[PDB]
Parts: C-alpha cells; sequence; structure tokens
C-alpha cells in the first residue's frame, strides 16, 4: 500500500504484515506518520502527526487540491528534466512565501524526490534532474482516496494528546540507522518514548513498535532490553502490547 510520497523508511510492503497484528481501536494514531503509507492505509479515524510542519502542512494543503492544479503549477514554473533554473527559482519561491504547494511541487522535482528542510525551514534538497511520470499521479489519487479519515497535527510526539480507545503506532527513527530526520532523534527522545508507550499501557491503552534490534555494525540496546517486558515479531522488529 501506497504511502503519499516517495519515503526513507516508508512501511509500504510490511504494512499487511503489521495490520494482522493491530488491536481494535476508536481512533489509529499515526504518531511519526512520514510519508502516510501507514497512515492512509488503515481503517480510520486517523491521526497522523510528525515534527516537520513543513510536510504536514504540505498534507493539509493537498486536501483540497486537484491533479490539475499540481499540473497547473508545474507548467506555470515550466518543469522538466533540465529545468535547472526554473527548480532554483521554485525552491526560492518556496522558501520565501512557504506556500505548501509549491513545496509538493518542488519534490517532484528534488533529487531522490527527497524533501529536506533546513533549520530555518528552507527547502536544501539540490535539482534532481527529473519530472513526475506515471507512478506520480497513482500516489496523489491514493492520498486523495484516503485522506477523509485522516486529521493532521505537526508535533512533538510529547505534545500530542493520546485518548482513551486508540491504537498509538509508533514507527520513530532508528537510533541504529541512516536517514536525514535522524537530526531530530537522539537517546534521549527514545528514552522518552519507551516511557511515553510504558505509561500508555498503563492506562489500558494500546500501542504498536516498529524499529531495528541490531541493524549492521552496531546495536540497539535499550531497546533489546525494554522490549523483553512485551512482546516483539520478527520481520526488524514489532513490539506491542
Ligand atoms: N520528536 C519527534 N516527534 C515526532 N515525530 C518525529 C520526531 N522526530 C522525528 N520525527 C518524525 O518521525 C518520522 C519517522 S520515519 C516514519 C516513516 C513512516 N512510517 C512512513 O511509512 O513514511 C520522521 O519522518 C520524522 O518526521
Amino acid at each position: 500500500m501506497l504511502g503519499a510520497i516517495a519515503y526513507t523508511g516508508n512501511k509500504q510492503s510490511l504494512l499487511p504484515e503489521l495490520k494482522s497484528h493491530f488491536p481494535k481501536y476508536n481512533r489509529f494514531v499515526d504518531l511519526f506518520c512520514g510519508g502516510l503509507s501507514v497512515s492512509l492505509n488503515v481503517n480510520g479515524p486517523v491521526l497522523a502527526n510528525d515534527i516537520q510542519e513543513p510536510i504536514i502542512e504540505m498534507y493539509k494543503r493537498l486536501i483540497n487540491v486537484s491533479w490539475d492544479d499540481v499540473l497547473k503549477v508545474i507548467k506555470q514554473y515550466k518543469l522538466s528534466k533540465t529545468s535547472k533554473e526554473e527548480f532554483l527559482k521554485l525552491r526560492e519561491d518556496y522558501n520565501k512565501t512557504r506556500d505548501p504547494l509549491l513545496l509538493y511541487v518542488l519534490h517532484f522535482h528534488g533529487f531522490s524526490n527527497m524533501i529536506r528542510i533546513n533549520d530555518k525551514g528552507n527547502f536544501t534538497t539540490p535539482f534532481g534532474k527529473r519530472t513526475i511520470n506515471k507512478n506520480s499521479e497513482k500516489q496523489y489519487n491514493h492520498f486523495k482516496q484516503n485522506c477523509d479519515k485522516i486529521i493532521f497535527s505537526s508535533l512533538h510526539f510529547k505534545d500530542v494528546k493520546i485518548l482513551d480507545g486508540d491504537f498509538v503506532y509508533v514507527d520513530p527513527p532508528y537510533l541504529i540507522t541512516v536517514a536525514d530526520y535522524n537530526k531530530f532523534w537522539s537517546e534521549d527522545e527514545e528514552k522518552d518514548l519507551l516511557n511515553l508507550l510504558d505509561s500508555l499501557n498503563d492506562r489500558g491503552i494500546k500501542f504498536g513498535q516498529s524499529n531495528v534490534l541490531e541493524h549492521h555494525g552496531k546495536e540497539n540496546t535499550l531497546l533489546k532490553e525494554w522490549s523483553k517486558k512485551y512482546n516483539v515479531k520478527h520481520l526488524e522488529v514489532y513490539i506491542f502490547n
């Protein structure tokens, strides 16, 4: 099941596998939603949250965007596989105005379609010598057909209000994995995350955790020890109460 956008660490192929272990719930909360491969593909209501506000705002905007609108912008900027100057023009325009629609368009032309925002909130991905294709409109339509059940938020997982009755799915940056968004992670964050989880479990709230116990060289240790407290499936693992 497709995510709304390409994303490092997406759960596109693993979703069907994880879903079988999901409990009943009043609301599904995708705490670190990322590219939405999970959010778009589970029964709602869904609360999709991610700390990267620019991306969340982009999703919020797409709610009332048609593929038509996307095309108009692409033509407006005369984007192609070699429009390096127009790409740069579009990038400046987004950095100055922060129009989420522009961010969506930009990503189709950035290197490897990856979104990179620095501390000031500017897009830094270099021109990717590419433009939209077929798979492009597919992910979009999939977004549009499944965004009704979703409410978006852009908060640190700590500030997210957890309600009785919801299932909290968490797929945070892997403390031992290579990825852009790891810049928000730290052993500190993980410690707080696991403590929140122990807390949810105490309220009777179900959660599910995706992560890597030991990928190449390095290994996650506090997790392996902490995971013993719960059930772990080996696919990378899935830890749930
Ligand atoms: N403190 C924090 N609070 C909330 N989200 C955070 C965070 N630090 C990092 N994140 C987010 O956690 C995400 C983990 S990657 C999740 C990918 C998602 N499962 C998918 O299929 O696309 C990153 O995209 C990042 O935006």
